[PDB]
């Protein structure tokens, strides 16, 4: 349901990409929520999901 810092910043790139962001950024955040959700792993989701999550 919640998720802190992987959310924290994963939205921060949905909403660059929305008003058109750099995707060098756009992707990093993608990486925070595919690293950050791994760290996260508390008792909720495992490993996080939320939204973008991994990108080549």
């Amino acid at each position: 349901m919640v998720y802190d810092k992987i959310a924290a910043q994963g939205e921060v790139v949905r909403k660059l990409k929305a008003e058109k962001a750099p995707k060098a950024k756009v992707t990093e955040a993608v990486e925070c929520l595919l690293s950050l959700k791994a760290e996260y792993k508390e008792k909720t989701g495992k490993e996080y999901v939320p939204g973008l999550e991994h990108h080549h």
